[PDB]
């Protein structure tokens, strides 16, 4: 058990060094390779429970048990003297540098995952390269280092959520005392997109400098894996290179999709393009319900804008439903529109772009209601999300074995291994996981570690906290109501719930018993918190620090005996007193 | 031990009928009590890991083992045919009604504990009373039912909170593209407040309303308890009249203090009157350094306010001082002016407040600082904010032998009881709790649930999370650093922490390296977390759902494991890895 872990741990660190607290020598060669700004990961064996039978097992490697023992790439380099000798003779360097290939990580894609785990590996000695190329949209919407969060995701739709809360805090300004004359008011786009895109270029520049000063080497080129070790690079002139690594991280994520109708490729736009687009989308669709879909619905209207929202079946699929529905009821109680039941077939073009003025084109969608009825309307910009998808036939020869599944997605192990045993995957393109930007660093940032300083720790899956930014946030733990009732029963699941009123809301005349929170708990576990559930302002800081405490197993009983934080919003989860079962109201 | 536990249960319980869910004779008695609207208690001894062994000791108190058992006030009532005989020659009425008490509960004082606890009572059958006075502030200012919080305390004070954030809210808005002229807008106090007093009156009537639902008895009179059974009520006409009641919680609360210099009492005001008054308090001096005091400078200054405050030695004593430092550096960055190491002298009068114009007096305020300069200084309006304290001896003949100690609160043990066994004491004059609203209301409800439905869980004060809303929010649960460091020492003790920045403040041009949290851990516990501490936007929100974690025994290792939902400001608890040992800057 413990020689398996050191026979890994050997074999894929970079550069490290066993050593102990207590022992000179590891410092005098701790200060040499410092002096010499040699990286590399140290494992003190007098703090692990096992640090001496770690030791013997060690002179499998070394011959010898003592510390300090230093490795580089598989191979034993010696104690301290023998590390001495090879500096004093400056050999130290040639040495450290030695291997069979160029890098001894090469990350396929610069996003969330793989520049976390790029920077994690560099620390402790991991030769690393990072590459990175944005496949332009239709229209030629194109982006810098960073991934999909930073340019066309998180970061700018969470800005644009701020601009639109913006709307409301002016609105409430009123109520509270301050003077304004909100009918000469208006929004102006490109002056917030202009703010967005220079925060987005700091985080670009930001990451540029991250990889420089972590000896990573960035290489803004398409990768391919064309063997095990070999990837493929076509680099801005189109020139065509191979450079090889040990191990291979794949962090390529995915691209919108567009439905296989005519007009949507030439005409409408995704995700990918909102966020820098260089003119006001005004009279806006939305074709989709994810997630995404209501998002961008959502602070379009909260903008001033005209907008409407195309839903074939339901709202957010995959999350709990009576929390969608509440979701999709503020919208539309605050000026989305929603043509529900309802697909589209065709866009055509009315009017083509003014890429001079910055003004939005005009466009006809047709599409058809389940009850029969058509839809035709005019927008002006026709928003695309309908889900995303790997590009993996772009990266991955067929022929490396790196196996996938139906959606095109990474089939991995627990630590993250695909089928070629030194070809891992992090991110969205890791199938079944959760696809989420904190998850991707979270993964590759323990991967690193495993790979190039002997962690064990694995990335744990479970209970992941989720925010959907819609207008009033929907904020989330663990299971809807309706998984747990289908994993355990109905009789084995009891559920807390309550509206409540944000205080702020009061004086500024907004609704009562919108707001709404619920624990999903299970009876024969006592009372375990199995799902939690938020609709409120903040949503995302309220559920933050709950998914610790669900990490750690609370029960009903631990949010009852604590004590509120008054006032706020999630003070409420500490009093939940009435169930669903019971009938009564969770009106307050 | 179960003995104690069911003696204890049946003296104190008002009306309580012991049961289990699988018994038709108690459903038909739970069916005639509710026909009869006679509300009461029940126990299911069918639920209880001793219910059988509670089964059997019964018999000391009815000579049956049979379940139902109904009680009154001490005296079994009888088994199911007892119940119905009484009822249908309507003999039950008198029965539930025979006391030797008007009442089974006399709250001294409507506030957040006090309503809490005798709402949670009358639930249970328990005849309760409620006595709420509110004694004028020397000017003359008085307000409704709802104790200090709800009129002058952490309600209005949020409120006016808010309407300062909308101040920056408003200078964000035009970052985020909104057009708006910031130099033809204004602030109205007289509007802000007229709202703020809109929200109190509408809470004022809401109790009202829930106490006469409740059927609890809702006094507005001057309590005196004169001996443990005997309260004296002095009604708006002076007219003096004595109740009796079972149980006695004194919920009297605590009220300003002055400093003892000329001018104080005619010339200052504190908060009592603040959140109230009728002009624009103008050009304002706050003397002290309390979180009350911090918080009214803050908003005052947010909107629009010349604001000074004067600071006799320390910011926030019993606060972790590295955070009450980075709170008042974030806040004499914005506008607020301390006076340090100073105190006042006296108060004289320049202008006297306009009663018809709504405008301010002006007052001169003397002081001296500790360097020996003088302080002379004209402010149109002096607050004061040196401390509370309760006022017992208007509540208290000192004949009933209640125990208070050196500050005049109330000496209890860990169920709130006094040294008079009927008489328990919650709230801010609990002597050593946390003087909190949530606190209150959990002690309340909880005592009012030992004393009349046979409950044992106590009210735990131990980590009660806590935020300071300062115009940059303060959330803290658990121990300062300092506090850490003397327990255990500063070599058990490690410290994680990092700067961050809100992604709202990106793009409107806010501070890097301002916002701050820290986790203080115990190294020898397994880095259990000893206190959370941050200091941004939304702080409350933030430290809330940790608090549960904490209370569970979070670890650093609970903090690792869980993901953060991004993008928010609480993830940054997830990914801590700068410790203050290691010398490496927290800033990002
Ligand atoms: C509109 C939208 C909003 C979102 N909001 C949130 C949110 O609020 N919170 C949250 O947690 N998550 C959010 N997400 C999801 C989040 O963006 C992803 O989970 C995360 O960015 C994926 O990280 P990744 O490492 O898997 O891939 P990515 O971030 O997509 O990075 C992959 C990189 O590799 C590039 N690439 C692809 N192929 C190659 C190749 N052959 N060679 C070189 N480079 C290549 C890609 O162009 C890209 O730059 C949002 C996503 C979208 C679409
Ligand atoms: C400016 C300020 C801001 C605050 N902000 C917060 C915050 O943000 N969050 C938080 O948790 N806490 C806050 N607090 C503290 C909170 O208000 C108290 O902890 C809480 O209100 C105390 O509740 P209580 O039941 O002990 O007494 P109180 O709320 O003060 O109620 C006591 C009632 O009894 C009345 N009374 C007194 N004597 C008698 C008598 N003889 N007969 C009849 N009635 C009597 C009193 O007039 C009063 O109505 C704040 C306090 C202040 C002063
Ligand atoms: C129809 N059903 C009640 C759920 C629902 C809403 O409540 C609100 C908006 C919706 C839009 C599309 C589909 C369903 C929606
Ligand atoms: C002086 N010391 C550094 C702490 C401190 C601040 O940082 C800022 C404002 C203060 C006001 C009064 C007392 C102390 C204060
Ligand atoms: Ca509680
Ligand atoms: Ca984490």
């Amino acid at each position: 058990g413990t020689s398996q872990w050191l026979r890994k741990t050997v074999d894929s660190a970079a550069v490290i060094l066993f050593s102990k607290t207590t022992c000179p020598y590891c410092k005098k060669v701790k200060d040499v390779l410092a002096e010499a700004k040699i990286k590399h990961a140290t494992i003190e064996l007098d703090q692990l429970s096992n640090g001496s039978a770690i030791q013997k097992c060690l002179a499998s490697f070394s011959k010898i048990e003592t510390v300090p023992q230093m490795f580089v790439r598989g191979k034993f380099i010696g104690d301290s003297q023998t590390v001495l000798k090879y500096y004093s003779n400056d050999e130290l360097a040639g040495i450290v540098n030695e291997s069979k290939y160029d890098y001894d990580l090469i990350v396929i894609g610069g996003g969330s995952g793989g520049l976390a785990a790029g920077k994690e590996a560099a620390k402790y000695g991991a030769k690393t390269a990072v590459l990175d190329y944005v496949e332009p949209t239709p229209i030629g919407t194109t982006w810098g280092l960073g991934g999909t969060c930073v340019n066309v995701g998180c970061i700018p739709k969470k800005l644009m959520h701020q601009a639109g809360l913006l709307s409301h805090a002016l609105e409430d300004a009123e109520h509270f005392g301050w003077s304004l004359d909100r009918s000469k008011i208006s929004h102006n786009w490109s002056t917030m997109v202009e703010g967005v895109q220079s925060h987005i270029g700091s985080l670009n520049w930001g990451y540029k400098v991250a990889l420089r000063d972590n000896q990573v080497t960035y290489l803004n080129a398409k990768g391919r894996l064309i063997s095990p070790h070999e990837v493929q690079i076509t680099d801005k002139n189109q020139k065509v290179s191979t450079i090889t690594g040990n191990k291979i991280i794949l962090a390529t994520g995915e691209r919108p999709k567009y439905p296989e109708i005519p007009g949507a490729v030439e005409y409408g736009i995704t995700s990918d393009d909102l966020f820098s687009l260089p003119y006001f989308p005004g009279k806006t669709l939305v074709i989709g319900a994810s997630y995404v879909a209501l998002e961008c619905a959502g602070f379009l209207a909260s903008l001033g804008g005209d907008v409407t929202v195309m839903v074939r079946s339901i709202l957010l699929r995959g999350f709990d439903q009576q929390m969608a529905e509440k979701v999709g009821d503020y919208m539309e109680n605050h000026g989305v529109k929603f043509a529900k039941l309802c697909v589209p077939d065709e866009i055509k073009q009315l009017k083509v772009v003014d890429t001079e003025n910055n003004k939005p084109g005009l466009l006809l969608v047709k599409g058809h209601y389940t009850d029969g009825k058509k839809f035709e309307e005019e927008f002006e910009t026709v928003i695309f999300a309908v889900g995303r998808e790997p590009q993996l036939s772009k990266v991955l020869c067929e022929t490396v074995g790196v196996k996938l599944d139906k959606n095109g997605r990474v089939v991995c192990t627990d630590d993250e291994q695909t089928t070629v045993s030194n070809v891992y995957a992090i991110g969205d393109i890791n199938a079944g996981k959760p696809q989420l930007t904190p998850v991707a660093i979270q993964a590759g940032r323990y991967l690193a570690r495993r790979l190039f300083a002997g962690a064990t720790e694995l990335t744990d899956y479970s209970n992941v906290a989720t925010t959907v930014f819609t207008p009033l946030e929907y904020g989330a733990c663990g299971l809807s109501e309706e998984d747990a009732i289908e994993k355990y029963g109905d009789k084995d699941i009891e559920v807390y719930h309550s509206n409540f009123k944000p205080l702020e809301w009061t004086v500024a005349h907004r609704e009562d018993n919108v707001c709404y929170m619920k624990l999903v708990c299970r009876k024969s576990d006592n009372m375990r918190v199995l799902g939690l559930h938020v609709l409120g302002p903040n949503a995302g800081e309220i559920t933050q620090g709950y998914a610790v405490a669900i990490k750690m197993g609370a029960t009903k009983a631990d949010f009852d005996r604590t004590i509120g934080i008054h006032p706020t919003c999630s003070e409420t989860f500490t009093t939940l007193h009435v169930t669903k079962k019971s009938g009564v109201s969770p009106i307050v």
